C-alpha cells in the first residue's frame, strides 16, 4: 500500500533522520510498497502565517499552493499509513515538525485522517521523549487518526533502537496484510461527540459546519459509523 | 531598564501580536524603560539546524552570526526584564516560539538567563492555554530565569485581558521599583544539583563542562547562592 513519511529535521547529521530512513528500508526490504519520504531537505514547507478566521472560518489555505504544502496534503489523503517522526528539541518536537502539524491545522476539526494508520518516531538523547510521543498521539488521534505505533529511541537505550524499529515495521505489515482494521479509540468517540455539539451552533456559513454537514457527520451516531457507513 | 520582548508569530492579524504589543505601550505609559520589541516581521531567525554534538560538546553555533540570532542573543543577556509571547497553535507554542527557542538551546544547561525576570503570554481561542503556559514556564526557568509572571488570553474570556494586562505590568513594575529581587525555586536548585553530577564525569574538553568550570558554577552549594556570589 501507499506509505507516507515525514522527518522534521534540518540538522544535516541528524540521528533522526538516520533511524527514520532506517525504518523506510526495512520496511521497502520486507514488503512491496509506494513509500513517499519527505523532509525540508527534499519538500518545501514555509512557516504557517494563516489567520483562524479565515482558515477555520472560511477554509482559506494560499500557502499550500505555493510550495509543498499542496503535494504533502494530497499524499497524506492518499496513504494507507502515516509515519510521523520527530526529534526531541527541549521537551518538545522539532520547529519543522511543529510546522508540519500547523500546515494541516485547517483538519484540525475535520478528521480527515480517519481510516489512516498513524506511527510515530521520536528521537532522544535521554530525556522529553514521552512529552514528544503523548502530543504526536494526541493530535493525529484528534485528526481521527488510529495510532498503530509509537517508538521512542533514546542513547541511553540505543542498543534496542533496531529491534524497536523491526517492531514498529510488523505492526505495519499486519496493516498491509489486512489483519488489522480502522478502529476508534473512547478519546476520539468523545472528542467526536464534542466537536459536533459545538459546530452545531456554528453560523450556517461557516466553513467547518458546511464541511460537517457537506460530510454528513452531523447524521452519525459515532465516528466509527460515520467512517464505514459514509 | 532594559526590556527584551519577543512574540513568535508570523499571522498578520494575529490577537497574540495586537496583545503583546498593548502590553508593550501600557508599559512605557507608565515608566521609562528601553524596550527591544522583535518578531518575525522585524527579526531574521533561520529556523534551528544544530547538532547536539556540536553545540554541547564544542559549543559551535553556525546560525546566530548568519542573521539576528547574535543579536537577540546580546539583547537577552543584555536585558533585565524578558516577554515572551505566544499565538496557541494545536495546544502547543507555535512555529516561530518553538524556533526562538531552540535557536537558544545552547544554553539549556547554562543557566544563562539567572537572575533575569521572565514574563509569558500566550493566546487562545479557548483551549491548550495551560499546556503552553507550563512549557514557558518549564523551559525559562530551567534556564535559570525566573518567571515573574504568566498570562493566559481566550475568546473566552477576552474580557479581562485588559485587567490581564495590567496585573502583568504591575508585576513589571515592582521589578523596576527594585523591589522584588532574584530568587530561585526549588525546580531550578533540583535542576542545578542534578546537571553539576552529570556535567562532573564529562570529558575534560566538554564545552559545556569547561564553562562551568570557567563560570565557577561547580564550586558553589546551590544555584542562587552562585548567582549573588560569583
Ligand atoms: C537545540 C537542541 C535541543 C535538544 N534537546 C533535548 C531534550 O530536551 N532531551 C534529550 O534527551 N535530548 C535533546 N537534544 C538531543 C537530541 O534529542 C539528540 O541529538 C537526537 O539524536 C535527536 O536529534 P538529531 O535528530 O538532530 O540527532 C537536543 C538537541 C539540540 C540540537
Ligand atoms: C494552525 C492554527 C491552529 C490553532 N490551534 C488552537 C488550539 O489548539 N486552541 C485554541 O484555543 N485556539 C487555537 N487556534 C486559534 C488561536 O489560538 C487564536 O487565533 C489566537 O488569537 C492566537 O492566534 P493569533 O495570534 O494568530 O491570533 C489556532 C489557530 C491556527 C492558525
Amino acid at each position: 500500500n501507499k506509505i507516507f513519511i515525514y522527518a522534521g529535521v534540518r540538522n544535516h547529521n541528524s540521528k533522526t533522520l538516520e533511524y527514520t530512513k532506517r525504518l523506510s528500508s526495512i520496511i521497502s526490504s520486507r514488503n512491496n510498497v509506494d513509500i513517499s519520504f519527505r523532509t525540508p531537505f527534499n519538500s518545501e514547507l514555509e512557516i504557517s502565517n494563516s489567520d483562524s478566521e479565515e482558515l477555520f472560518k472560511k477554509g482559506i489555505d494560499r500557502q499550500s499552493n505555493a510550495d509543498d504544502g499542496g503535494v504533502i496534503k494530497k499524499e497524506l489523503l492518499e496513504s494507507d499509513i502515516i509515519i510521523i517522526s520527530s526529534p526531541v528539541y527541549l521537551q518538545n518536537v522539532s520547529v519543522d515538525t511543529k510546522n508540519f502539524i500547523e500546515r494541516i491545522g485547517g483538519w484540525s476539526h475535520l478528521f480527515r485522517l480517519a481510516g489512516k494508520f498513524v506511527v510515530t518516531l521520536d528521537v532522544a538523547e535521554s530525556n522529553g521523549s514521552d512529552n514528544v510521543s503523548e502530543y504526536l498521539r494526541d493530535i493525529f488521534s484528534y485528526m481521527g487518526g488510529q495510532i498503530l505505533h509509537q517508538v521512542s529511541i533514546t542513547n541511553s537505550l540505543k542498543d534496542i533502537a533496531e529491534a524497536q524499529l523491526m517492531e514498529a515495521t510488523y505492526k505495519i505489515e499486519d496493516v498491509l496484510e489486512g489483519k488489522i482494521k480502522y478502529k476508534t479509540t473512547d478519546y476520539q468517540e468523545r472528542a467526536y461527540q464534542t466537536l459536533k455539539l459545538i459546530l452545531e451552533n456554528y453560523d450556517s456559513e461557516h466553513f467547518e459546519k458546511m464541511y460537517w454537514e457537506k460530510k454528513r457527520l452531523f447524521e452519525a451516531n459515532s465516528l466509527e459509523e460515520w467512517y464505514y457507513v459514509e
